[PDB]
């Protein structure tokens, strides 16, 4: 199959927006965090089968410090620190990204701002089997 992406707008979002602001997004929008502590982004992700995904998060960081997010799946804590290292400008996009194992059927996954300046600007999820993979 291929990657399937979760765009901005399909997130449930907690003290963030969704803005257009900078250039170089995809779709519709994406997330701006709040500059606070604890923001988060959620996506309702649908794994076919039971087994390893690869979850990674198209971002922009125009400050020159990491913006680490806490990463659940359902809850448990598979990232406690998962680094968002500057990009440079807050009109370049990189990626971002983990291996996780999923269930079969929904999965709720995550991703909240640790530092007080908050969260990336979060463009999309893109998810995809990496059954090569283990985490
Ligand atoms: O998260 C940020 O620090 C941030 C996200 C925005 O997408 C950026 O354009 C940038 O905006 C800042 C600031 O947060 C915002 O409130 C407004 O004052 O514009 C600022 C800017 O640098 O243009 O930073
Ligand atoms: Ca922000």
């Amino acid at each position: 199959a291929s990657p399937v992406i979760y765009q901005a707008e399909d997130a449930i979002i907690y003290n963030a927006i969704l803005e257009t602001v900078n250039a170089g997004y995809t779709g519709s929008c994406y997330v701006n965090y709040h500059n606070e502590v604890g923001g988060y982004i959620e996506w309702n992700v649908n794994a076919p089968s039971s087994g390893s995904y690869a979850l990674i998060f198209r971002y922009a960081n125009g400050t020159t410090a990491n913006r680490p997010m806490r990463i659940t799946v359902n809850g448990n804590i598979v990232k406690p620190s998962m680094d968002f290292v500057s990009t440079g400008a807050w009109t370049t996009w990189n990626e971002a990204g983990i291996v996780a194992n999923l269930n079969q059927g929904n999965n709720v996954i995550r991703a909240t701002a640790i530092a007080s300046d908050g969260g990336p600007n979060v463009d999309y999820l893109k998810v995809f089997s990496a059954n090569a993979f283990q985490p």
